[PDB]
């Protein structure tokens, strides 16, 4: 397993527009287009990601180079940050995984927010981050994911996504 497959569990593959959880316009593995709720704003940011007139609808390919565009964004935007760089370094390889799946999810900002479960990470205690994580509104609206997630960061392990 790795972040890739991860991800790709978490966030599944659709190949036209779609509303996320949220209700935001979405395709490819979770690549949000906008957060207006006009489809034909959706539709612009689309062709323009994808540097065609895509109509709506794309190819696993183009798919699957936006997924490895957002990676690698979320990697650099936790490098960048001050407060999440510390905890990153800090992780080993599979934890470091449960962190840039809450990045990709929801921003950098967003994790940047989560400072008492940061500092307990940092501090390696893990049941206590556990609990702290689940007290959230992330946790509420999607829990299993979040799940998922908090039991990988609990355990350094993939238990939670074989089965997947």
């Amino acid at each position: 397993m790795n972040i890739f497959e991860m991800l790709r569990i978490d966030e599944g593959l659709r190949l036209k527009i779609y509303k996320c959880t949220e209700g935001y316009y979405t395709i490819g593995i979770g690549h949000l287009l906008t957060k207006s709720p006009s489809l034909n704003a959706a539709k612009s940011e689309l062709d323009k990601a994808i540097g065609r007139n895509t109509n709506g609808v794309i190819t696993k390919d183009e798919a699957e180079k936006l997924f490895n565009q957002d990676v690698d964004a979320a990697v650099r935007g936790i490098l960048r940050n001050a407060k999440l760089k510390p905890v990153y370094d800090s992780l080993d390889a599979v934890r470091r995984a449960a962190l840039i799946n809450m990045v990709f999810q929801m921003g950098e900002t967003g994790v940047a927010g989560f400072t008492n479960s940061l500092r307990m990470l940092q501090q390696k205690r893990w049941d206590e981050a556990a609990v702290n994580l689940a007290k959230s509104r992330w946790y509420n609206q999607t829990p299993n994911r979040a799940k998922r997630v908090i039991t990988t960061f609990r355990t350094g392990t993939w238990d939670a996504y074989k089965n997947l």
